[PDB]
């Protein structure tokens, strides 16, 4: 299928405040957009804020204020924070949105006339905070914000509760079976690898049927209420997943307001999701609950599910005020894969920044493009090919098909190491031919030493444009590359600049170092 690429963040819950959490999940939704749309494919990113439910009801009970005035602030705090922080993100949704609901409504609807919604119990634990059931098994001693002795979750060590209500419940218990299959006939659905074979060992276990409604006054009336029945209230999780489905039927204007909610999602060629990006602590709710939804109500399932080593639920503009915006965007997405090991100081920043941004990619920007060896102020064209000029080429050549399958895993890391590895190759390439020298000795030979480079800092620095679109810019603007080759898969190719491309005028530091 030609369809549009559909990638997404998780929506987030509105009792506090955008912090990093927040930011990094989201800035990974927008460089796996960002990798498609210079790949030259029709993207579609959603983001967001999840506005319903105990918790956030019970913020804003805390700051005595009614659920409608907080979240609404709330979120402009979240719009406010992305704006900043410079993603290019299609549409931010909101679960207050009457769109939304609609469409929460119909879906229910759909999984309550294929049988698979009966009314029933939930007797057991709950974290509020999660959103959370818990069987026994999760949970364990602890404390609270005051320090009586209280029960608390394994999954997260918030304070849980016991809960006996009448719920309706969705029976999830009979999709078993078919999610086991999906797992199987998809082995890369969800990534990375070791989060899979934690989602199909526990599926392996059992499932037990999962409570989709709640009782109106447990959660402060704020919620979306059940279709032909006022008394119950939409969990707040069907409620959350389903942002997806609505978001990818919702026609959005020139400046990111929703106008239009088509009926098939067909028209709009998005559902299903390429990509999910979430938080590890949300696994359960997108691998297990959200396809047993999706088979209930026939509708197709998300191609992949990115969980990343972070907690879903240090101020990033303070940072990135301090230190550039791409500079803390590469440093967040260099420095952690799939694990919570990595090493997010000061003293750690400024290594990377110097090191590898400056000293390896700033310099060579620089030294391909300065006066003192690049004379004629353009490409130049290259003479005959020594082996080692080949090598480097060789390189060159392999490091998109390279990047593409890491973007496309999704492993980012992968794919900036691998820009990087070449970056370091070519600094070594300049370093052993010494061009500076070559302008007086030999002009002929200095004329393929500066092209290679070139070349390959274009290369390199388109595959890293999803990291640091606004740097990626200036260095284009440097080497005078015209705006019809900084997209486009026909541009990952050598050799798509022609010799005799002027560079742009020169003023000036790229990245600048720090103490
Ligand atoms: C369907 S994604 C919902 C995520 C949840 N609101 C959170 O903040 O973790």
């Amino acid at each position: 299928v030609e369809k549009v690429f559909f990638v997404t963040s998780p929506i987030y819950y509105v009792n506090a405040a955008p912090h990093i959490g927040h930011v990094y999940s989201t800035l990974i939704t927008d460089v796996i957009g960002r990798y498609h749309r210079v790949k030259g494919e029709r993207v579609f990113a959603l983001t967001g804020t999840d506005e319903h439910g105990q918790k956030v009801a019970e913020a804003a009970k805390q700051k005595q204020v009614s659920p409608y005035d907080f979240t609404t602030a709330v979120a402009g705090e979240f719009k406010k924070c992305f704006e900043q922080m410079d993603y290019s993100i299609d549409y931010f949704i909101r679960t207050t949105n009457e769109q939304h609901k609609a469409v929460v409504k119909e879906l229910w609807t759909k999984l309550e006339q294929k049988g698979d919604i009966y009314l029933g119990r939930y007797e057991g634990w709950y974290s509020i905070s999660d959103e959370s059931f818990l069987t026994p098994q999760n949970i364990t001693d602890g404390v609270d914000k005051d320090g009586n002795p209280c029960k608390v979750s394994l999954e997260s060590g918030h304070v849980v509760t016991w809960v006996s209500e009448e719920n309706y419940m969705f029976r999830l218990s009979a999709f078993r079976e078919r999610l086991l299959e999906w797992y199987h006939a998809n082995p890369g659905c969800i990534v990375p690898e070791f989060r899979r074979r934690e989602v199909i060992r526990a599926v392996e276990k059992g499932l037990p049927d999962l409570s989709v409604s709640r009782a109106r006054a447990t959660l402060h009336n704020w919620a979306i209420p059940v279709p032909g029945n006022p008394d119950h209230c939409v969990y707040v999780w069907l409620d959350a997943l389903t942002n997806y489905l609505t978001g990818s039927r919702l026609r959005v204007d020139e400046s990111g307001k929703e106008v239009s909610l088509v009926d098939d999602f067909n028209e709009l060629e998005r559902f299903p999701a390429d990509v999910h990006v979430i938080g590890k602590d949300i696994l359960k709710f997108h691998a297990i609950y959200w396809p047993a939804f999706l088979l209930s109500a026939g509708l197709p399932l998300p191609k992949k599910i990115v969980a990343h080593g972070w907690w879903t639920k240090f101020d990033p503009v303070e940072k990135a005020e301090e230190f550039g915006y791409d500079a803390l965007k590469y440093f967040l997405l260099r420095e952690s894969g799939f694990s919570d090991d990595g090493d997010y100081s000061d003293k750690n920043m400024i290594a990377r920044l110097n090191g590898e941004l400056a000293d390896t990619l700033g310099n060579l920007v620089m030294r391909c493009t300065s006066a003192k060896i690049n004379v004629n102020g353009e490409w130049p064209s290259p003479a005959a090919y020594t082996e080692e000029d080949e090598s480097l080429i060789q390189l060159i050549k392999d490091l998109p098909g390279t990047a593409d399958h890491y973007y496309l895993i999704p492993d980012i890391q992968k794919a900036i190491i691998a820009v990087f590895d070449v970056l370091r190759a070519i600094n070594a390439y300049v370093t052993d031919m010494a061009p500076w020298k070559l302008v007086k000795t030999d002009p002929e030979r200095l004329r393929t030493v500066l092209y290679i480079t070139l070349e390959g800092v274009r290369v390199t620095t388109l595959l890293l444009s999803p990291i640091l679109p606004r740097k990626s810019v200036v260095i284009f603007d440097m080497l005078g590359v015209p705006e019809v080759h900084r997209k486009g898969i026909e541009n990952f190719e050598f050799g798509a600049v022609p010799p005799g491309t002027r560079l742009g005028p020169a003023v000036e530091v790229l990245f600048s170092k720090r103490s």
